[PDB]
């Protein structure tokens, strides 16, 4: 669809997530992820990485009993399935971490708090930053802010039951360090 076309022009046919030929990607989506969003995600990225890379496609709530081999993707992608507003625990990033090989990257994309709001599970830009600091990922970067569109607005309400006035998209990304 529109969303998915617009997420792959603007980010130069996906190169700007890192995603190319040959590239072992995952895609993580939840039930807020429409599906023809994410089948026409996934369909390009297919197209993209070709025979000698590989598309993963994981639930959120699968993903920690998915139990992929350790250092195993190049790219993660997770909430960027256009429409998805979706929360990550910390325990969904010390997976994402784990499942990454060393200088894989995580794009993340995530509706977060603009003033700390302790009734719910959203976090701040900071919270999360250090969230994926803290499930082992460097060189952790915000690379954009987007308002939520209307639709949006009410995902965060029906999927999150969660309402503010503060609900801005942040895309932030991390990269696996080699072990040390
Ligand atoms: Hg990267």
């Amino acid at each position: 669809d529109l969303g998915t076309e617009n997420l792959y022009f603007q980010s130069n046919a996906m190169a700007d997530f890192g995603i190319s030929a040959g590239q072992f990607v995952a895609v993580v989506w939840d039930k807020s992820s429409p599906v023809e969003a994410l089948k026409g995600l996934v369909d390009k990225l297919q197209a993209l990485t070709g025979n000698e890379g590989r598309v993963s496609v994981e639930n959120i709530k699968q993903l920690l009993q998915s139990a992929h081999k350790e250092s195993s993707f190049d790219i993660i992608l997770s909430g960027l399935v256009p429409g998805s507003t979706t929360l990550h625990s910390a325990e969904i990033l010390a997976e994402i971490a784990r499942i990454l090989r060393p200088g894989g990257c995580l794009f993340l994309k995530e509706p977060v708090e603009t003033a700390v709001d302790n009734n719910s599970k959203v976090k701040t830009a900071s919270k999360l930053c250090s969230a994926l600091t803290l499930s082992g990922l460097v060189e952790v970067k915000e690379l954009q802010r987007e308002p939520l569109t209307p639709e949006e607005v009410q995902s965060v309400r029906e999927h999150l039951g969660h309402e503010s006035d503060n609900l801005l998209f942040v895309q932030i990304t991390g990269k696996k360090p080699n072990f040390e």
